[PDB]
């Protein structure tokens, strides 16, 4: 009878990553990685990081 099967392993899978089963089924999970690549690289540390320098160092003990 058919039941077991026989050598149905063939090895190749090479990624078992654990950064996908949070993407799968929404886009590939290959279009979020480039989302990302385009988007920390305008926050993150680009554009806030220097603003919040002209912001500390600004007037301040005004008179009172």
């Amino acid at each position: 009878m058919e039941e077991g099967g026989d050598f149905d392993n063939y090895y190749g899978a090479d990624n078992q990553s654990e950064c996908e089963y949070t993407d799968w089924k929404s886009s590939g999970a290959l279009i979020p990685a480039i989302y990302m690549l385009v988007f920390l690289l305008g926050t993150t540390g680009n554009g806030l990081v220097l603003w919040t320098v002209f912001r500390k160092k600004g007037h301040h003990h005004h008179h009172h």
